[PDB]
């Protein structure tokens, strides 16, 4: 007899990948610690300028970061106190009674959402149709009744929750800040929808941290930014609008990432302690025995430290994101409006993207990922673009005269263009509205002594 | 609302470290060291970015054909720890076949259990290492059916040892693929460290060195560890870092690089991180006494406890199970050695193992010397007369338990011959010393 073909089915499943262009080229990006944001390709002569990274506040290069790795090395080798220390500064940066970290976000949201749905059968979990895959994962492993809800669409989520009885148990699955096209959740009026009606908040902040609210705690701290900023490590006694509690103490369970802005690698959960302990006990234990090396930790644990006391990351990044913006907006280079440091340029077909895509890079030496579907859906496709506090304006232009120059090489779509057939996603729309800048004028305006001096080298 | 409180209220109401997970004492080795200090300087910490994006650069390209070197294989995937890997892994066959059929080892750990279950598929679970229960498993189904069989080359807690060998006649034969996780293997086993498939031909092996051999150790056409058809391991034991990986066909490998969402969807490991595991994995690979120098430490004490009536489990493989059968008094012998003897070794209790095994668990590693097993061996002893634990006659007057003190027991032998463990680095081929290993195509996507 002859067994079951598995190379075919390989074969069939791959080649359709090929086909629907979904199958994917990774790209060989060395990022130069001492030359941010450079990197360089397979050859360390072939430089590049990486406007694509996920370091957001260029701190996977900075000195106390690096001396926190070198440091931790010597004593401990490659492969605790460390642990201790960062889910205390974890704990601290979200003013919760605690925090677990995990080898990454990806497995922090597939292990708390998996644990709410086996402790709880009678669950039922209301999910952004936006939310990120370990999240899709997470909810699905929960083996709990579902509802996806329409993206940020509040009226669709409380009807929803209506259906049920307050008792039934419930969570509201949702991230503050989606990265593909920068959009933000209102995290208080989920918080109330929660209240009414009786369920709990699960919070992905992972683009959020370290760029948002005074000390970088996320959008959740941002919504109350006047009282967190005066309190500083401290939680205040009242909200901006003067109630009891904030919005980030109001959510039940904040999960990030440190692989993100924190220069590092990893994930991690924060609540209240009986939350964690819960998550502790639990949880699959081997998720806890195999965990990052105390150097990783170390370092993510210095990049925390530093940015929750310097204001002018966040403030540089608004600024350099906004310089960006503004000048697009003047060449009628289509941005995605979005109140946030992303900067998604809409092309609107996946051929032509790839090849916006190429030429940036192979021409004019600047290395931004075009995005196409499943991950956008077709017709939407776009570059993302995603400044940090290390772009300045000296190499803004430069992007912005080469996106300008690739626009006209290629004689793609500018806001002129999408307006006349009606606009799209907001871009080319008569009439559409657009959200304000999270971060004020006021805001960006502060500077680090503006901060509560608490917050500055504390005790953890 | 509902009462989330009430119900997490009602559910949860110097030292000599022996039990490490570091077997080759690698993680503070020079090699390793230099190789992050210089990739944190030139790279800095984090990768910031997957993949996709802005995540894939030269120490993963490296490291990912390092892997597929030391197992011979046409290519190796990373990934962020060796439970995601084998989560990805198996989540991804049971996902894409639906119908398939999955034969688990009893005693797989949770990692491979946890995969299975995401795998959403019939399985059928087969008493440990019992062959003939599992060929009667594979011989109820037509040959047509696709199947997955999944084991481990060495099962940590005990120590016991799979046969491959004949796992791969069965899958060959009913038409299954196999899964191996040799995390508690590589490094440890063959004349390279590529794990227990690797010692089962030694010799060919050996000969070869980083070259694929001609024949296998019987003169056949294949070698076990060619055989397997997907082997997974970690980067955060022997190779003393951090991470998780799968060895297998390029086909494979670029499946579960396209397909997987946990190895889409999270960050790349930091630079440095690779960098270390990278020359870790150089190191061990032309270094066989690094595993002489294992084995004797644990033979060296295994030894002393037979002659002092220490129960030991025995097994055929670098693991120091030390039968205590009770499982307070496990944890009471724990506190003592760590607290009166600064001697740290973890108690193993229930669910991990059957009530009444409970054990104290030891894992011996070049770094141990004997001088300072003399200083376990003896604290151990002292600790078996204050707490009047049952030595191996009192087993024994009992009937035995685990293979202590059973009577008419033959044990396993050791996987390390006496030839083997008389080995030293001279003994290799010259070709795993410095090797140039040219990256793979398959790591940054195949073009056709």
């Amino acid at each position: 007899e002859s067994g079951f073909d598995y190379e075919g089915l390989i074969d069939s499943e791959l080649q359709k990948k090929r086909l629907d262009k979904s199958y994917r080229y990774f790209n060989n990006i060395n990022r130069l610690a001492k030359e941010f944001p450079l990197a360089h390709r397979q050859r360390e002569a072939d430089k590049v300028t990486v406007w694509c990274s996920n370091d957001y506040l260029a701190l996977s290069k900075h000195p106390e970061v690096l001396d926190a790795m070198h440091k931790t090395i010597d004593k401990y080798g490659c492969g605790n106190i460390p642990t201790l220390n960062l889910e205390a500064e974890l704990a601290t940066l979200h003013k919760k009674e605690g925090a677990l970290v995990f080898s990454s976000c990806y497995v922090a949201n597939d292990a708390v959402l998996s644990l709410l749905g086996q402790k709880m059968k009678d669950l039922v979990i209301f999910s952004d149709e936006l939310n990120h895959a370990s999240m899709i994962v997470g909810i699905k492993h929960a083996n709990v009744k579902k509802h996806i809800f329409k993206h940020n669409d509040l009226n669709e989520l409380e009807q929803l929750l209506q259906s049920y009885p307050k008792s039934v148990p419930k969570l509201i699955a949702f991230e503050s800040v989606y990265s593909m096209a920068g959009s933000v959740a209102d995290i208080e009026k989920i918080c109330d929808l929660a209240d009414k009606y009786g369920a709990l908040t699960f919070l992905d902040e992972v683009h959020a941290v370290g760029l948002y609210g005074p000390h970088g705690a996320g959008v959740a701290e941002h919504c109350d930014f006047e009282s967190h900023r005066a309190s500083g490590i401290a939680t205040p006694k009242t909200n901006d609008k003067g109630g009891a509690k904030t919005v980030m103490d109001r959510v039940d369970m904040i999960t990030g990432t440190l692989g993100k802005s924190f220069g590092s690698v990893g994930g991690y959960v924060a609540a209240s302690r009986k939350l964690i302990d819960w998550f502790r006990s639990f949880a699959p234990g081997f998720i806890f025995t195999t965990t990052l090396p105390p150097s990783v930790m170390a370092g993510a644990t210095a990049a925390i430290r530093y940015q929750r006391c310097h204001i002018d990351l966040r403030t540089s990044q608004q600024k350099h994101t906004m310089y960006v913006k503004k000048a697009f907006h003047e060449l009628g280079i289509p941005v995605i409006p979005n109140p946030s440091h992303i900067v998604p340029v809409l092309i609107g077909n996946a051929d032509l993207a790839k090849q916006a895509s190429d030429i940036l890079i192979n021409k004019h030496q600047i290395y931004v990922q075009a995005i196409n579907f499943p991950t956008v859906a077709r017709g939407t496709e776009r570059l993302r673009i995603t400044p940090t506090p290390g772009h300045t304006n000296d190499l803004s232009d430069i992007l912005i005269n080469a996106v300008d120059d690739v626009f006209n090489e290629l004689q793609l779509p500018r806001v002129r263009d999408w307006e006349s057939q009606g606009g799209l996603l907001g871009v080319g729309e008569s009439g559409f509205v657009e959200e304000s800048n999270l971060w004020t004028s006021s805001q960006l305006s502060l500077t680090n002594d503006d901060l509560n001096p608490n917050v500055r080298d504390p005790i953890v």
